[PDB]
C-alpha cells in the first residue's frame, strides 16, 4: 500500500506473495504477505486474528492483519533469510551439528507452544523456517487450512512440495493432529543432516512410495487401522523397512533414535514436541551463531 515501500519481493507462499517492506512512518522494516477471493471469509478473519496473540521467541511474530477489497495483508516481523536458503549456503560444509541440534530444539519449543494452545502449522518446511544473526530459528507462515482448505496452486500457479507431507495426510485423513507437524520437522531435521531431502517426493503417490520404500509399508501391526484410511489401496506394494543407520548417516544414535520416533507411522505413536525435548539427544544442546551471509 501507500503507508508501505515495498522494497523487493521475497518470494510467493501457498497462500500469497511475500515482500520486504518499510513503515513511511515508523521506518520498521516488515515481512508483508499479501493473500488473494469473493469478499474473504469472515471466520478466517477470527482464526488469524486469533495467531495475533500468539508469542513465542520462536514463532514469527504477527502485527497487523489488514483486510481491504479481497485482499488480505499479513504484517510479519522481519528474519533475513529461511532455513532452504542456509542449508543451501550450508551444503559444501554441511551445518554443524552443534546448530542443526540447536535449531531442531528451539523449533520444537515453538511446536510445543503452538501445540499446547490448540494450534497447528500444517505446512512446515525449510522456506517456512526463518533464521537471524542472534541463532535464533522460527516458525512463519502457518499454512491456515483449518480455515481455507488445502491449497490447489497459487497466483502465478506454483508447484505445491509434498517432500514434508504426513503419511496419514497423503493417505486422505480428513483430519489433521499435532502429529503432522512432528513428522514434517522430522523430515526437516533428517534434510540438515545428510544435506539432500528425505522424501523428495515429485507427485503425491511417489511421496508416499518414497515413504514406504525408506519405512516400510506400512500394515496394522504398525499402524492400526492404516487399511481403512480413505486413500489406501490393498493394491499398494509391500516393501520391507530399510535399515536406519542408512537413512541418515553419519548422525549418531541419539539422533537416529529421536529421528525414529518424529517419524512413526502411526499419528498416535508418534512423539510430541514437548516430549521430544527430553530426548536425551538434547542433553548436551546449546545455542551456537550461524555464519549468516546477508
Ligand atoms: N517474516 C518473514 N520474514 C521473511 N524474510 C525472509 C525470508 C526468506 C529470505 S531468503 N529466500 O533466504 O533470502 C529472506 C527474508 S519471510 C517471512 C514470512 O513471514 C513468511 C515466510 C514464508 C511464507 N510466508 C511468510
Amino acid at each position: 500500500m501507500e503507508n508501505f515501500q515495498k522494497v523487493e519481493k521475497i518470494g510467493e507462499g501457498t497462500y500469497g506473495v511475500v515482500y520486504k517492506a518499510r513503515n513511511k512512518l515508523t521506518g520498521e522494516v516488515v515481512a508483508l504477505k499479501k493473500i488473494r477471493t469473493e469478499g474473504v471469509p469472515s471466520t478466517a478473519i477470527r482464526e488469524i486474528s486469533l495467531l495475533k496473540e500468539l508469542n513465542h521467541p520462536n514463532i514469527v511474530k504477527l502485527l497487523d492483519v489488514i483486510h481491504t477489497e479481497n485482499k488480505l495483508y499479513l504484517v510479519f516481523e522481519f528474519l533475513h533469510q529461511d532455513l532452504k536458503k542456509f542449508m543451501d549456503a550450508s551444503a559444501l560444509t554441511g551445518i554443524p551439528l552443534p546448530l542443526i541440534k540447536s535449531y531442531l530444539f528451539q523449533l520444537l519449543q515453538g511446536l510445543a507452544f503452538c501445540h499446547s494452545h490448540r494450534v497447528l502449522h500444517r505446512d512446515l518446511k525449510p522456506q517456512n523456517l526463518l533464521i537471524n544473526t542472534e541463532g535464533a530459528i522460527k516458525l512463519a507462515d502457518f499454512g491456515l487450512a483449518r480455515a481455507f482448505g488445502v491449497p490447489v496452486r497459487t497466483y502465478t500457479h506454483e508447484v505445491v512440495t509434498l517432500w514434508y507431507r504426513a503419511p496419514e495426510i497423503l493417505l486422505g485423513c480428513k483430519y489433521y493432529s499435532t502429529a503432522v507437524d512432528i513428522w514434517s520437522l522430522g523430515c526437516i531435521f533428517a534434510e540438515m543432516v545428510t544435506r539432500r531431502a528425505l522424501f523428495p517426493g515429485d507427485s503425491e503417490i511417489d511421496q508416499l512410495f518414497r515413504i514406504f520404500r525408506t519405512l516400510g509399508t506400512p500394515d496394522e501391526v504398525v499402524w492400526p487401522g492404516v487399511t481403512s484410511m480413505p486413500d489406501y489401496k490393498p493394491s499398494f506394494p509391500k516393501w520391507a523397512r530399510q535399515d536406519f543407520s542408512k537413512v541418515v548417516p553419519p548422525l549418531d544414535e541419539d539422533g537416529r533414535s529421536l529421528l525414529s520416533q518424529m517419524l512413526h507411522y502411526d499419528p498416535n505413536k508418534r512423539i510430541s514436541a514437548k516430549a521430544a525435548l527430553a530426548h536425551p539427544f538434547f542433553q548436551d544442546v546449546t545455542k551456537p551463531v550461524p555464519h549468516l551471509r546477508l
